[PDB]
RNA sequence: AGCUCUUUCUCGAUUCUGUGGGUGGUGGUGCAUGGCCGUUCUUAGUUGGUGGAGCGAUUUGUCUGGUUAAUUCCGAUAACG
């Protein structure tokens, strides 16, 4: 990767990212995805590189380091499926959730009261948060999020890719993420288990 | 009606007369106006701020749907209050 193996994935997270479904990604493509992708199947699904995956998640995570507030890296996630992983995340790692319907305007007003100015986002799915890359073009925010294979890349600059269509694949995608900027900033570090896991990331799935 | 005329007393600077200038008018103009009233209109309508969309006139907000006597609420939501 960099750091000859002392970054590089290990033998254990390989189960995690199997056990999740990660490696599967949809049927339809986009032309900004294909390399990413290795091959198909002999049916419709497209395996995804976990290699390819495992580079774009450094850079990403390094980036949220980066930034010398954590409290203005604001995360953003209205799908029901990205809303208990990103309220975790948030809450852990200093950053700002934006739980829920958008309320747009938010990154450009002078009025309403739920007015802020980050640097960072990390967006869950595209096509469901649309609003919010729109708006960050008109006050130059950098942009990260999750793309899927038939998810189109526009108004980020870097992207983590995973299967994404509400699954486990995303609560061990937040987790994981959460787990890199620790290592290099905070104290966690040893690389050898840390307490919380990924079994709270994952949806409220509703009860019996 | 001393209004006028005949008649011949009375009042005393308040006036009369000329010019300049006022004043009054249910005179005109409601197509010069104020105010008031009627009507469009007894229906549910109306507007600005900041942001968004358009070269602009403008538009979004002020809504597909359900609901109410009612732009009355629920809900949806590039609008928010």
């Amino acid at each position: 990767s960099g750091a000859l193996d002392v970054l590089q994935m290990k033998e254990e997270d390989v189960l995690k990212f199997l056990a999740a479904g990660t490696h599967l990604g949809g049927t339809n493509l986009d032309f900004q995805m294909e390399q990413y992708i290795y091959k198909r199947k002999s049916d419709g699904i497209y395996i995804i590189n976990l290699k390819r995956t495992w580079e774009k998640l450094l850079l990403a995570a390094r980036a949220i380091v980066a930034i010398e507030n954590p409290a203005d890296v604001s995360v953003i996630s209205s799908r029901n499926t990205g809303q208990r992983a990103v309220l975790k995340f948030a809450a852990a790692t200093g950053a700002t959730p934006i739980a829920g319907r958008f309320t747009p305007g938010t990154f450009t007003n002078q009025i309403q009261a739920a007015f802020r100015e980050p640097r960072l986002l990390v967006v869950t799915d595209p096509r469901a948060d649309h609003q919010p890359l729109t708006e960050a073009s008109y006050v130059n925010l950098p942009t990260i999020a999750l793309c899927n294979t038939d998810s189109p890349l526009r108004y980020v600059d870097i992207a983590i890719p995973c299967n994404n269509k509400g699954a486990h694949s995303v609560g061990l995608m937040w987790w994981m993420l959460a787990r890199e900027v620790l290592r290099m900033r905070g104290t966690i570090s040893r690389e050898h288990p840390w307490e919380v896991m990924p079994d709270l990331y994952f949806y409220r799935d509703p009860e019996e």
